[PDB]
């Protein structure tokens, strides 16, 4: 019945070969891209049989196709045993704040809130499966950038709002604070849920990927973590062979995760 992962991002860089490897060792992947075609051109380019993948349309910029998404995929009928948050916009030239539909800018919309939308849905389906060794990863970074007191956040993060600490915009930065976002949100799942559901919430830095480790071996370290069992051990971040990586104060601050998150219930519409 092949066990059923999703990724966010497949259509390319570390999600595409992810998609490769876990196909290869015999789970069918739901690739959830943006761009339907751009990703059906990627699976037949890199030679994935069609019984191992299915492509959903999935913007992490918008939040009404995140639920999208999540529809179309509960619509397969298929029990879900692993999710990797892996999508990511990177801006590094622009001066000026682009905001996504929703009115919020777009590196922290589409990194953190279209994935903790996400994750809040699909929450819900790991939970219900009936899987024994259930997972959600989170694709991280080397920085283990500062959110304040997430005063963008309090005020409502719309525009002319830019940063999550509601201080000037700085485009590099705002990526920076937004996978930092991405590891206090796989700190605080674990936190919550791990005793409760028995899933495991983790995070990895697959390395530094120019186009540094390749894309297909990046990919294959993130189908490890979904998949082997060394690496079942909920609440770490991994990083390379493999170690698990102590994280910075920011990131390990428990209080700052809690906020974060009823902060960003609060964007998204899960209040
Ligand atoms: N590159 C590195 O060295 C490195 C290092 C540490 C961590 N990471 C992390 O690894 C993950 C993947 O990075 P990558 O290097 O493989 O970059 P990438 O090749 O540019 O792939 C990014 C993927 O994210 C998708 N994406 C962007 N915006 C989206 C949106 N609104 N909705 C849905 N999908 C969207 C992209 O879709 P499109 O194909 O349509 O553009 C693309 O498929 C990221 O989380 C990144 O932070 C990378």
């Amino acid at each position: 019945p092949r066990p059923t992962v999703i990724i966010t991002g497949a259509s390319s860089g570390v999600g595409l070969y992810a998609t490769k490897a876990l196909a290869n060792r015999g789970w069918h992947v739901i690739m959830a891209c943006r761009n339907l075609e751009k990703a059906e051109q990627a699976a037949k380019n890199l030679q994935i049989p069609p019984e191992a993948y299915t492509i959903l349309h999935l913007d992490l910029s918008s939040l009404a196709s995140v639920r999208g998404f999540v529809e179309s995929f509960r619509a397969l009928n298929r029990p879900l045993r692993a999710l990797v948050c892996n999508a990511a916009v990177y801006y590094p030239l622009l001066k000026e704040p682009i905001y996504s539909v929703d009115g919020y800018e777009i590196t922290v919309a589409t990194n953190h809130l279209g994935h903790f939308l996400l994750i809040n849905l699909l929450l819900e389906d790991l939970k219900n499966s009936p899987e024994s060794d259930k997972r959600l990863v989170i694709l991280g970074t080397v920085t283990a950038p500062d959110l304040g007191n997430l005063e963008g956040f309090e005020k409502g993060f719309k525009k002319p709002i830019a940063m999550i600490n509601g201080k000037p915009f700085k485009s590099g930065k705002a990526y920076k604070d937004s996978k930092l976002c991405n590891m206090l949100t796989a700190r605080e799942l674990h936190r919550r849920f791990h005793e409760s559901t028995g899933i495991v919430f983790n995070s990895l830095y697959p390395g530094c990927v120019a186009d540094y480790v390749s894309q297909e071996l990046a990919g294959e370290r993130v189908a490890m973590v979904v998949a082997d069992p060394e690496f079942r051990q909920s609440g770490v971040h991994w990083s390379w062979k493999a170690f698990v990586q102590e994280l910075s104060a920011e990131a390990s601050d428990e209080q700052k995760a809690r906020r974060l998150w009823e902060l960003s219930e609060k964007l998204v519409g899960l209040a």
